């Protein structure tokens, strides 16, 4: 079960990084 | 160790939802 949690953390981290990239993209579009 | 990993998930999930809320507002402004 420990491996599952560790996989979820790495998964959520990658997702969060993508959302930050999306924010940077959308902010770049603003103007 | 269980608790540490579980707290990290709850932390990252909370940040995730705040990022999604911000993206939703930005898409409206830009017209996406």
């Amino acid at each position: 079960r420990m491996k599952q949690l560790e996989d979820k953390i790495e998964e959520l981290l990658s997702k969060n990084y993508h959302l930050e990239n999306e924010i940077a993209r959308l902010k770049k579009l603003v103007g």
